[PDB]
């Protein structure tokens, strides 16, 4: 109930919300059915439109007008945005040359440059180039300020998950808004685009920027605008707020546009109808900048122009139907569209089985345009699993397609030509970032980055301490002229041991054998030096990784590789090796096929054993440093040490062997040498974070050898590929992956073919940031380079995407 009989007199777009049944005058009262009776009349004036004309100049203040052209309007803070242009012979902001803003130029009483976030729904990254002729204001912001060629949204690339990720710095799995539509089984409640449940605070986790600001004494404009408030009015309201007295004036503001998304859905991302929405957004940017200029704020405010996601061509006819795969289609609930999420229609039905639903959906049709996953098997880069609102069964839908339950769902609901929501690596899903103002750099292009990073930067812009989030604070320092955040490297928590030779061969009873009993003073000081770290500068190029948790581990040196060997997990946490352009690939000699050798530096009690692998009929083993890349027949024996062994399903060994035999050398050839760090990952609770030992769900049968959920590799080289990886004077180039360690290759539909037809495709799908690996392992990489730490942070957030131009 609202007693809608109070009044908005002098309260129009009030900043503090009043509590029902008292009537509201804030920019959200409409959405709650709570506005006072006179809200439209007082607060939503439209008379005479949005612009001054020659004949309105110096008019007598008529309070009924939408905006004003009277002499007193500047001091009132309510002129039309083109007032000075029409009536005072001023130029529009867009017509002025750009001039570097070296320092904030702010009216007296401003304690900090205000921040204005101008968010545009569905603004695909290529609109910047393709619509440039019709967006002169946006283009000026872009070329004069700091811009990225695109910004990566989060998955799913829908509006709510992305705007709330912008506001919090969190992955959807952590902030809780995991789609535009959700069921939370704990609440037994559903979240929908339409309706009232979405307003309940229990959906919205983390701490969004407006709450972070308020808690730390920085006042915020109210971020959300009711759909019926026209754009012109939103701008005028922001401009009016900026005229409040110092003690009342917010420092941070948000504008949101439903365009171009609204039209993109109807006409497709490049429909001829899309030009007008782009012109109209540009005109709105023009109104804001002209309005700031009138208030002498155009060289004081930092403006961020940011999108939530792009838009792809998608039509009704490109829909896959679950009714073409499943017999039991009525026993499931599907969240449909550009992603799929499946659960049982009824929790009382004990005949529901996810294993058989997944199998019925797996590689069933030659050109199948979706792929089913258990959520924990989704690419780790999507960070889309650790939330009870995310159903166990997920369908990743190919770009340009939909998934629906039954045909009736599509024609009893072609309307649309655009949609979005797909995998956040998809080119058409990328969106925009421009920063313009005193605190951003001048005429600077920065590489693409992810929208989870922006919260930290928005906090830096406002002098706020960010709540804990998934950005990597300092990774976007290169966007900023000042207010940079200068982090220190995390402290190493565990120091390694450096074991020498301590065990005799006969102390080991591991059930392992090797054909290695064949017998030199010249070459015997040589082997000793190698085991003491003589070649370590070659193979460990960026320092050893730091272990950021409490554990017991040994550094092990070898001719061709160095490893940090965990006495707790019985295998390396990391193995580091460098492969030059010139390196040669050899085979595993016949006599050494099943060779595993005790490591006399490491106790039998802290070693794996071959008997466990023999007994475990499902599980085989692989090696972290690849025997194929040994530098000499003699060095090859090191690759067969029990301390280089890791557990691997036979199906996974197909993947791993092709990576090690073919791909590593291919990259070294293409990149002029590579440094590789590989290792296991254990993430049994799929939270993106390193497991402790007591979280491990699977061991090699009859042993304490834990089975990894994933294997990573970090592959580093010189960005200037004229220099070899091991003699690089400047910036680095990296690509990484986190491959799922699975007992089958059901994910790859072409896996009965030769590994040259499917393995690299699988690896590309599981591309990762070094930072993703850092979370999953508790390791910190690149500790010793000649590069600045912020540069290294940017490198650690880099994702190699494998999309074309
Ligand atoms: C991305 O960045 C984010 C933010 O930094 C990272 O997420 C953090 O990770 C931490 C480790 O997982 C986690 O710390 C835990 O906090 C628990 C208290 O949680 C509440 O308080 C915070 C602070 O305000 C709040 O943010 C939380 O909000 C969550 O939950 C509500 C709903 O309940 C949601 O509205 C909200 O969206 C958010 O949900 C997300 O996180 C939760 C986990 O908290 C997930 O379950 C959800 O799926 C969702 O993803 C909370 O309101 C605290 O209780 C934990 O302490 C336990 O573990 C420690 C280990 O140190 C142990 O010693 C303690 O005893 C305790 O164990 C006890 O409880 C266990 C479980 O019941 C039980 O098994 C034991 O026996 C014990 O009884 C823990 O410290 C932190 O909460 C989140 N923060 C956020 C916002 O998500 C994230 O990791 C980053 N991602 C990556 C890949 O890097
Ligand atoms: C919620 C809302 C955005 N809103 C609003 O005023 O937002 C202000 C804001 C600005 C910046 C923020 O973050 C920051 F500053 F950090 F960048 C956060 C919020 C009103 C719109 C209603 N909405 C929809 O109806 C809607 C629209 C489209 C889709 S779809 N089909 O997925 O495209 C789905 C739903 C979206
Ligand atoms: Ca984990
Ligand atoms: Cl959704
Ligand atoms: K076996
Ligand atoms: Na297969
Ligand atoms: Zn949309």
């Amino acid at each position: 109930w609202t007693a809608t009989s109070g009044s908005c007199k002098g309260r129009c777009f009030e900043l503090q919300e009043v509590g029902p049944p008292d009537c509201r005058c804030d920019n959200l009262c409409k959405s709650y059915s709570s506005c006072c009776h006179d809200f439209d009349e007082l607060c939503l004036k439209t008379a005479r439109g949005w612009e001054c004309t020659k004949d309105r100049c110096g008019e007598v203040r008529n309070e009924e007008n939408a905006c004003h052209c009277s002499e007193d309007c500047l001091s009132r803070g309510d002129c039309c945005t083109n007032y000075q242009v029409v009536c005072k012979g001023e130029s529009h902001w867009v017509d002025d040359d750009c001039e570097e803003i070296k320092v904030p130029e702010c009216p007296a009483g401003f304690v900090r440059p205000p921040l204005i976030i101008f968010s545009v729904d569905g603004f695909r990254a290529s609109y910047m180039k393709k619509g440039s002729k019709v967006m002169p204001n946006i283009e000026k912001l872009r070329s004069c300020g700091t811009h990225a060629p695109y910004m990566r949204p989060v998955y799913p690339t829908k509006t709510f998950p992305n705007l709330y990720t912008l506001a919090t710095g969190l992955y959807p799995e952590s902030h809780g808004i995991v789609g535009n539509s959700m069921y939370d089984p704990v609440f037994d409640a559903s979240f929908h685009l339409r309706g009232r449940e979405k307003f309940n605070h229990r959906w919205w986790g983390g701490q969004p920027l407006w709450i972070t600001a308020t808690k730390q004494g920085v006042r915020a404009g109210t971020f959300f605008w009711s759909v019926s408030i026209p754009h012109e009015r939103r701008i005028l309201t922001i401009l009016q707020w900026l005229s409040l007295p110092d003690n009342e004036r917010p420092s941070v503001y948000a504008f949101y546009s439903e365009q171009p998304d609204f039209s993109g859905h109807k006409y497709g991302p490049f429909g001829p109808e899309m030009t007008n929405p782009l012109r109209e957004i540009d005109k709105t940017v023009g109104q804001l900048m002209d309005g700031l200029k009138q208030l002498r704020l155009h060289r004081c405010v930092n403006v961020i122009f940011v999108g939530d996601h792009g838009m792809e061509d998608v039509t009704c006819d490109r829909t896959e139907f679950l009714s073409n795969y499943l017999t039991n289609v009525d026993d499931i609930t599907l969240v449909p569209g550009t992603l799929g999420r499946i659960r049982a229609k009824s929790i009382n039905n004990s005949k529901y089985d996810p294993k058989t639903i997944i199998a019925a959906l797996t590689c069933k049709k030659p050109d199948q345009h979706f792929k089913p996953y258990m959520k924990q098997h989704l690419p780790k880069r999507l960070h889309y699993a650790n939330n009870r609102r995310i159903e166990d069964i997920h369908l990743l839908v190919d770009r340009r397609w939909h998934v629906a339950r039954k045909p009736l769902d599509v024609y009893k609901k072609c309307f649309f030509q655009g949609d979005h929501g797909f995998d956040n690596k998809v080119n058409s899903m990328q969106t925009v970032f421009v920063g313009y103002g005193p605190t951003f750099k001048y005429r600077t292009k920065v590489p693409p980055f992810e929208n989870i990073e922006l919260y930290n930067v928005m906090c830096d812009l406002l002098g706020l301490k960010p709540a804990p989030n998934n950005g990597t604070h300092g990774s976007l320092n290169h966007l900023l002229r000042t207010n940079t955040f200068r982090p220190t490297m995390p402290d190493e928590v565990s120091r390694p041991n450096y074991p020498g030779i301590m065990y005799l061969q006969s102390e080991f009873d591991l059930g392992c054998t090797c054909d290695d009993k064949v017998e030199n003073k010249l070459e015997e000081l040589n082997k000793r030096l190698h085991t003491k770290g003589s070649t370590k500068e070659r193979h460990l190029l960026y320092g050893r990784p730091a272990v950021l948790y409490r554990t017991s581990y040994d550094i092990l040196y070898h001719t061709d590789f160095e490893s940090g060997y965990s006495e707790i997990f019985l295998m390396p946490l990391w193995t580091s090796y460098t492969i030059s352009k010139q390196a040669e690939v050899s085979s595993i000699p016949e006599h050494l096929t099943n060779c595993v050798r005790p490591d006399v530096r490491v106790s039998p009690g802290f070693s794996q054993n071959c008997l466990a692998y023999k007994n475990d009929k499902q599980m085989s083993y692989g090696f972290l440093f690849p025997p194929y890349l040994s530098s000499s027949p003699e060095a090859k024996y090191d690759a067969f040490l029990v301390t280089n062994m890791v557990p691997m399903y036979p199906a996974f060994k197909r993947v791993w062997a092709y990576f090690q035999r073919v791909l590593v050398k291919k990259y070294a050839s293409e990149r002029n040498g590579v440094n590789v760090i590989s290792g296991p990952i254990f993430d049994y609770n799929y939270d993106g974070l390193r497991d402790t030992e007591d979280e491990i769900k699977q061991y090699v049968e009859g042993s304490s050898i834990p089975v990894p959920t994933h294997y990573y590799s970090i592959i580093t080289s010189c960005l200037d590929f004229t220099q070899p990886a091991d003699k690089c004077d400047g910036p680095l180039s990296v690509s990484s992956f986190i491959l799922p360690h699975r007992p089958d290759n059901d994910e790859s539909c072409n896996s009965s073919e030769d590994e040259s037809k499917w393995v690299e495709e699988l690896m590309k799908m599981h591309t990762a940031r070094v930072r993703d690996i850092e979370h999953l392992t508790g390791l910190d990489f690149y500790r010793k380079t000649s590069r600045s730490y912020s540069e290294i942070l940017t490198l650690k957030t880099y994702l190699h995407t494998y999309e074309s131009e």
